[PDB]
């Protein structure tokens, strides 16, 4: 990907892993 060197790219890895994270937590809660 272009632009790795700036911040901006990690925020992004950082918040789709999350998002994914509590989707899985919803799944176990019925």
């Amino acid at each position: 990907s272009l632009g790795n060197g700036p911040i901006l790219n990690v925020l992004v890895v950082l918040g789709v892993v999350l998002l994914g994270q509590f989707v899985v937590r919803r799944f176990f809660k019925s």
